DNA sequence: TGCTTATCAATTTGTTGCA
DNA sequence: TGCTTATCAATTTGTTGCA
């Protein structure tokens, strides 16, 4: 399973009866064209309906885990606040399943 | 700041690209096919620009007396039973894009 | 009448912030 | 975690203004 992105060209490429250069061709631009408005504090909504985020996420100190199988224990580094893209669904997402 | 709707997406992809917008549209309507297809034969799906799709199931949640603090109306929320519903993951391709 | 009405209004249904 | 959360957002459906 789990179609991946070189599979979903193609995919998508066989059904429209285009090449698979034009595909990511059209998919590259619309990568960038995200990008650039993320960079510019923007919000975007793109197919089949996922909105675009960006958002802060709060500082978390260290504490170190154990390994149940390794039987050591092993320390996270702490996290400092940060950016983070931040994507959710939208309408026809969920309806995909109907 | 304005938010960029899919419609408006099309148009600035369709510019980009030089192409007509018509065909940016015919593109990702058949991905629309293609994920949809996917999800409903139990299959996970990544797209550009790196999000997975994942068809997962929600456990049920039963009704609860709420109260809108604007109204002073005391509101009622109707049970929701087990469901099937898509999920999707930000994966780090796309964190990327703020570097 | 009937609208790509209209910083609509009243509505149910997720999603976020913070104590 | 969950709220008598938020002047939230994102849906869905009803009412009005204006040509």
């Amino acid at each position: 399973p789990t179609i991946t992105k070189q599979e979903l060209y193609s995919l998508v490429a066989a059904d429209t009866q285009l090449n698979k250069a034009l595909i990511e061709r059209i998919f590259t631009s619309q990568q960038k064209i995200i990008q650039n408005a993320l960079k510019h504090n923007q919000e975007v909504i793109i197919p089949p309906g996922i909105k675009f985020t960006v958002v802060t996420v709060k500082a978390k100190p260290a504490r170190q885990g154990h390994n149940p199988a390794t039987g050591e224990p092993i320390q996270i580094k702490a996290k400092p606040e940060h950016k983070a893209v931040k994507i959710r669904a939208l309408k026809p997402v969920h309806d995909m399943l109907n």
